[PDB]
């Protein structure tokens, strides 16, 4: 069973011809909105994989709510403790280009009063794994932490978006998921390019200030891990459409693999085969794949 | 009065990849080029119309039930089964701008009745609706007996049949170059815009040149937010020729309305009163 600590954003989505440099106005077309966020995304992506999953985060009490929270339900994700808020939902600002190449601006709203005293115990009972991200305040994060060691669980951080990361949280995790942004703002110094080797050695220094299994993505050359291991897995050669949710998909997918007992060689490759497929159609949530296609995808 | 006839839109801590500026703004307020002008007469305390399309959303509500609050007359606004731009702005002032033309793209000449146009002594065009409206919204001005001024912005490529057909061609720097060839580097920017050639070309921060043969200088002040500079000026220079003033004077109360749309953030809500611009004078 896996807990998922998180955002709830409405997704106002844009097809633009090329992504706005600053000072540049570009014309788009093609204005969608669907449910999404980091949190709601991560357990849509569990429960189309069959993991049984709940979701801790806030709404607020505008049309956007009602639609974020019964999206959820609808895919059976219980909603429990999802509570309802003064103000308006998350909001995010995507536009995606022709490569599928993205830009994303988000609103917090009611993701900002997800306080720690929010987080009620019957939340992570019998939960195998907690999954947190940043779209929620860093005080909600420890105190999600702590419940998660408390009930047992393995603490999955999604250390997105980029965000700095006190020592408290670094050394209360199980497992670090971040992409190569997120590496680059934690180390100094980005990966200017890949080598899968540079990204490696990146990895192995971000494991110096934690005692976490590190993972980095690393789009379409899929992902490096430091931990009992040092390895690299590859990409699944796909035909990339919106690379939206793409990192939803990895992390939910790595987080059911560990639940369901595979080890990290397993639980990694499963992930990529999940990121690769949610490249493939248009969209946040609508993209996330379902155990089949990914199983399909991993048998080849 | 002064008829607008163009675009309406709602202008509304990030994944990076392909990258946004670090800042953190963009929130709820209405816009759109044909909207700006609108109420920047308005503002100026000129009678205007606006005739232009907004959605059956909640929107296109707002959109005219706050042109309306400015004192603009929106009669002429027919509702689409809204136009919007996704607006990121860091504390620099520094915009990126995503625009989703929504009920705008779908105002065609059939839409534009000669009602609206009677007794006006100015029509005000931009290029942010289908171009073949823009060429009858031109035809109608004519026929009602207007001033026609075409503001050719955004940039894009226009047939020798539109630019013969208006009295006053508004453009900026990038525009001037789309129709002729080859950026200003000032003055070149005056011998560009005679290449053009009643034809004004605006310059930012050195004002705005005109020939039909003079440079208008800018009125030097704090600028924080570029936004909407365009509009104000367009909106000014219309409301100047409309109430009778030489082109001399009208083109330096479009520089003031201009310079003053800079000195404070966003959009609509940076458009200058009557008071300001004349104290500025
Ligand atoms: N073009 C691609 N081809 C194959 N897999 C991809 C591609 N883009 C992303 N992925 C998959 O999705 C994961 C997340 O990609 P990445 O861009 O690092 O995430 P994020 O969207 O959080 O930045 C990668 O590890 C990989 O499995
Ligand atoms: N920095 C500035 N200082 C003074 N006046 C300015 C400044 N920027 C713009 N203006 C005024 O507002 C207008 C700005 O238009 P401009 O920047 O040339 O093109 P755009 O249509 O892209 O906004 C007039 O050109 C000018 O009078």
């Amino acid at each position: 069973m896996i807990l998922v600590v998180g955002s709830l954003n409405m997704d106002l989505v844009l097809r633009v011809k090329r992504l706005p440099r600053p000072g540049e106005t570009v014309l788009g077309e093609d204005y969608q909105t669907h449910p999404g966020g980091k949190g709601a995304n991560q357990a849509v992506a569990i429960a189309r994989l069959g993991g049984k999953v709940r979701m801790l985060g806030r709404v607020g009490e505008d049309p956007f709510g009602q639609a974020l929270k019964s999206g959820l339900a609808q895919e059976g994700v219980d909603v429990a403790w999802v509570l309802e808020t003064p103000g308006p939902s998350g909001t995010a600002f995507i536009l995606v280009d022709p490569e599928g190449q993205n830009q994303i601006a988000v609103a917090p709203g009611a993701n900002a009063r997800l306080v720690p005293e929010d987080l009620p115990a019957t939340a992570f009972q019998g939960v195998g794994v907690v999954l947190l991200q940043l779209e929620i305040p860093l005080e909600t994060v420890v105190r999600a932490a702590a419940l998660g060691r408390k009930a047992g669980a393995r603490i999955l951080l999604n250390a997105a978006p980029a965000h700095a990361l006190p020592s408290e949280i670094l050394q209360s995790v199980d497992l670090l998921l971040v992409n190569e942004v997120e590496a680059a703002q934690l180390t100094e110094a980005s990966p200017p390019r890949t080598p899968e080797e540079a990204l490696a050695l990146a990895r192995q220094l971000r494991g110096r200030a934690p005692q976490a299994q590190v993972v980095l993505t690393l789009g379409a050359q899929g992902a490096v891990w430091s931990g009992t291991e040092e390895s690299h897995f590859p990409a699944f050669p796909v035909r990339a459409v919106d690379t939206t949710a793409a990192g939803d998909a990895f992390a939910g997918a790595l987080a059911l693999g560990l639940a369901e007992g595979q080890n990290m060689r397993a639980a990694l490759r499963f992930a990529n085969a999940a990121g690769a497929l949610a490249t493939t159609r248009p969209g946040a949530q609508p993209s996330l794949p379902f155990r089949d296609e990914v199983e399909a995808l991993l048998f080849g």
